[PDB]
């Protein structure tokens, strides 16, 4: 792979906030970015050097994107692997369609992670209605109470149903229209962490510090780095697990692997994203090389960047609910950004989305400081200010 040098066109399939942040990182280094996204108002397309407004399966636009760009990546985990393989006919695609296909499917990803030697949650795979009908209640009850999750990803807790008994599993499967699913045992969680790595085509890799993530209603709420409750032994185990997965996958790009730490202290892998990740946004303001810059380097064949964390950090997600302090039925109220910017630790990132809606990620605020406790205090003060907490 002869390195793709500054000045080239780089392609981005998907135009959300992750694609927007990729644009800034690539453009700062002198690259030009073409974003393929069907939405007219895409956050990434707004800042890109070129926006191809097209469906992800549109042959003419895929051909146009691959002709223009020396390398193409994605920020969209559910992108069709066939689209990435189509692009790969004429240009370099990182990560490959084959890798994204494993990572985007909950059944395949848990099989693959287990085959890498990494523990996953006890679960039962439900390929179809016919397969579920042949399973006895006892096979289901072994993983109950549990969560029934569609294999095809639903972001933000979508496509998931709590189930307490076998009859609830069977009704839940029908409610999900019979699609392939994984039934996972609900586990006793002490805390949650994510490992963030980047891997080059050569097999070289870098690792970020472990992040400790808190979710509300299945949506990431905040991230604390370095993880305050993860020992150096656990950090190495989680980083190594993510590297072992990436190596076995032949993965080129940025990979985020989310883990549970149970009450007994064991490490359980849950999910992996074949892209930069919401829990990696802190890297923009806390680390020498951000995850978006790693995505540039990996897809261009350039050397991977130093991951050194120069400042402890906390990321706070900003959801559209922040605009509805008097409830969802009442009018929107613009959040108090002037008071956020008055916090010395606050690094404000707003995505340019026009309409605030509950559950919608509108931005995030990174808090960096000399010490983690100062950063955590500022994030909590900001959460109270924004009515994220009382
Ligand atoms: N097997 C499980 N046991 C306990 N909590 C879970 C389990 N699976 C998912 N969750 C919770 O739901 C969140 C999002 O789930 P997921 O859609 O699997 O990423 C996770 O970050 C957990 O907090
Ligand atoms: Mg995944």
């Amino acid at each position: 792979h002869s390195p793709i040098l500054p000045g080239a066109w780089l392609g981005m399939v998907g135009g959300g906030q992750l694609g927007r942040m990729f644009c800034f990182a690539a453009q700062a280094m002198g690259y030009r970015v073409a974003v393929l996204d069907p939405d007219e108002n895409s956050p990434a397309g707004a800042v890109a050097d070129r926006h191809l407004r097209a469906a992800y399966n549109d042959e003419a636009s895929l051909t146009e994107l691959a002709r223009l760009c020396a390398a193409v990546s994605t920020e969209f985990e559910n992108v069709p692997a066939a689209s990435l393989d189509f692009l790969a006919r004429t240009t370099f695609v990182s990560p490959a369609g084959r890798c994204v296909a494993v990572a985007q499917d909950r059944i395949a990803e848990k099989r693959f992670i287990a085959s890498s030697g990494v523990t996953v949650a006890p679960h039962v795979v439900i390929e179809s209605s016919d397969a579920l009908a042949a399973l006895d209640d006892a096979k289901l009850e072994a993983v109950l109470p549990g969560i029934l999750k569609t294999a095809r990803m639903g972001y933000d807790g979508k496509g998931q149903i709590r189930v307490r008994n076998a009859e609830e599993v069977r009704e839940a499967h029908a409610s999900l229209a019979g699609v392939p699913c994984v039934l996972e045992k609900r586990l006793p969680l002490k805390f949650e962490v994510s490992a963030l790595i980047a891997r080059a085509a050569s097999g070289a890799s870098v690792v970020y510090p472990l992040a400790q993530n808190t979710h509300r209603d299945g949506v990431l709420s905040h991230t604390i780095v370095p993880a305050p409750d993860a020992s150096p032994t656990l950090v190495q185990q989680a980083q190594q697990a993510a590297l072992q997965i990436a190596d076995k996958l032949g993965y080129v790009g940025v990979l985020c692997v989310e883990f549970f730490i149970l009450e007994d202290g064991s490490l359980v892998a849950n999910e992996m994203a074949p892209r930069p990740h919401n829990s990696g946004h802190y890297t923009v303001d806390a680390c020498a090389t951000s995850q978006f810059e790693q995505q540039v380097r990996a897809m261009t064949g350039m050397p991977l960047g130093d991951t050194r964390q120069h400042s402890p950090a906390v990321m706070l997600n900003i959801l559209g609910d922040v605009w509805f302090p008097d409830g969802p039925k009442r009018p929107a109220v613009t959040p108090p950004w002037q008071e956020v910017a008055a916090m010395p630790a606050a690094r404000l990132h707003l995505y340019g989305k026009e309409e605030a809606r509950c559950g919608r990620k509108m931005g995030h605020v990174n808090f960096t400081a000399a010490t983690l406790e100062e950063a955590r205090t500022a994030a909590r003060d900001c959460a109270r200010l924004l009515h994220i907490i009382t």
